[PDB]
């Protein structure tokens, strides 16, 4: 590890969703090492992340999540760059 991994993003996620199946839902695809429901105002907008281990999963999930109807909702599963890092150099 520490060496460049990378996490995707998802959107129009449906509430039920809870973290757990961010995870173990993708855990499909590959292992899964971070997972979690951005929030806003204290209300969930059926958005996440979501970091493998390595950079072929990553995008990989993009591939085969993306177009996947979760009850009837359709969300897009892409890259997401630059996602975490407060200080780049």
């Amino acid at each position: 590890g520490s060496s460049g991994s990378s996490g995707i993003f998802v959107r129009n996620l449906p509430f039920d969703f809870t973290w757990k199946m961010l995870k173990d839902k993708f855990n499909e695809c590959g292992h899964v090492l971070y997972a979690d429901i951005k929030m806003e105002n204290g209300k969930s907008k059926g958005c996440g992340v979501v970091k493998f281990e390595s950079p072929e999963v990553a995008e990989r999930a993009c591939r085969m999540m993306n177009g996947m109807k979760l009850s009837g909702r359709e969300i897009d599963v892409r890259i997401d760059r630059n996602a975490s890092g407060p200080s780049s150099g």
